């Protein structure tokens, strides 16, 4: 199964990498621009899963009430396969009824995009009824893996959504919302 | 099939992000620096595919004879999924008697750590029968994939080999020189 895979790999490859330091980089931040925030950044990390696999390029364009507002200071990374890679991550505000009602790291689940491809390409042999499947199996799985796994406790969470085509009420802010609250 | 996911997520992930500039970057390299390597490094980026999926911490520590020399000028990337992300190649020097017998960009294939991964933990159902025919599935997956791919044609090369167990005493660094004269 290639979702089987791809979950693995993303927690192999990505997730067990970036959790470690992630709570340190967030209060150390939480520290240092704590006159500039007025505020607090949550500690989690918060993972965008769109069951149509649509990753846009931008998550600042993605929806008007998310809002690009601060780097954390990066994080190189010293491991086998990984050589002085250096690691970034972006904070939000999300607005709700024109006011700030969260801050949080935010970012789209990278394995959505290698499923998207496959069912572009022909050589791949991976339809579109195929993706819609070995998506929700992606997000079971990665769901599956954290929450038995020593780096993911406490720190990390899932957002899958699936969107309707297109009546498009949805509020991609208030989906994120909805998990910040708790 | 875990294989043939990870073979198209490591070229949709990493691959063509990384070789449509690579040349550029050697090109770029062997010229501010020439007077330093006093010498070229090669202009292909080689894939090291261990099949028994061993990757080790440092490419330098595998072999003896393979000693790092010096980093590749940085490429920050600008895709989806991947804003702000700077990505380094590291060339190393190969040893025949103890003098340098080439120069090259050389790394592991990420995904054999993932297979490796997978085969060490409970919750994958991955065995390590299922490991050995998967790496040769991931090789022929990712061969077939480089052969028609836009972005990959003349400047990667996959050297993959199989570890003898009855002596351990197989060479490196010589099946490395032995794919790049030519
Ligand atoms: C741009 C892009 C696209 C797809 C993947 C991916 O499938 C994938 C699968 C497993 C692990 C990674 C590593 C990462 O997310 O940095 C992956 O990264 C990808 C990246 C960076
Ligand atoms: C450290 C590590 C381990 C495993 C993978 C991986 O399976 C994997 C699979 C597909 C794509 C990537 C992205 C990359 O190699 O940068 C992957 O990266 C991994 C990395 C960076």
């Amino acid at each position: 199964s290639v979702a089987h895979g791809l979950a693995w790999a993303y927690y192999i490859g990505y997730l067990r990498l970036i959790l470690p330091e992630l709570q340190a980089r967030i209060r150390t931040y939480n520290q240092h621009y704590n006159n500039l925030l007025r505020g607090a950044v949550s500690q989690r990390l918060y993972i965008l899963l769109p069951l149509d696999c649509g990753v846009p390029d931008n998550l600042s364009m993605a929806d008007p009430n998310i809002r690009f507002l601060d780097k954390l200071p990066q994080q190189t990374i010293d491991r086998a396969g990984i050589k002085d890679r250096v690691y970034s991550n972006s904070i939000y505000e999300l607005l709700e009824n024109g006011q700030r009602a969260g801050t949080c790291v935010l970012e789209y689940a990278t394995p959505l995009i290698t499923l998207f491809a496959m069912s572009q390409y022909s050589q791949a042999g991976f339809s579109r009824e195929d993706r819609l499947e070995q998506a929700k199996l992606f997000c079971r799985t990665l769901e599956d893996i954290l929450a038995d796994a020593p780096e993911s406790q406490n720190n990390c969470r899932l957002i899958a959504y699936q969107e309707p085509a297109d009546d498009s009420s949805f509020s991609l802010s208030q989906e994120v919302l909805r998990h910040l609250r708790q």
